[PDB]
């Protein structure tokens, strides 16, 4: 009983996991000069930002 | 007599002074994560750079 509330909940961790992957790609590139299709994440980073807290 | 061909002609100069301008500038965005509007150079430092040979 009271499974969600056993362990902990600081986060998604699934969705915290994603948006710290897609930053740090965003610097690979970025300084790389290939933000081509890497600054593109900036749209996947800045929504999955605002989701954190209706997530988790 | 011969002004054009009393100094020298490596570069345009002008041209080869932007190009090195803008490239320039993307790291510094791209590496604060503010290629939002910086990649956009891309756009100029790519035809900047097939114009070099067209220029001088």
């Amino acid at each position: 009983l009271e499974p969600d509330n056993v362990p902990m909940d600081m986060s998604p961790k699934a969705l915290q996991q994603k948006i710290h992957e897609l930053e740090g790609l965003m610097m690979q590139h970025a300084q790389n000069l290939e933000f081509e299709e890497a600054a593109q994440i900036r749209d996947q980073l800045h929504q999955l930002r605002e989701l954190f807290i209706a997530a988790s």
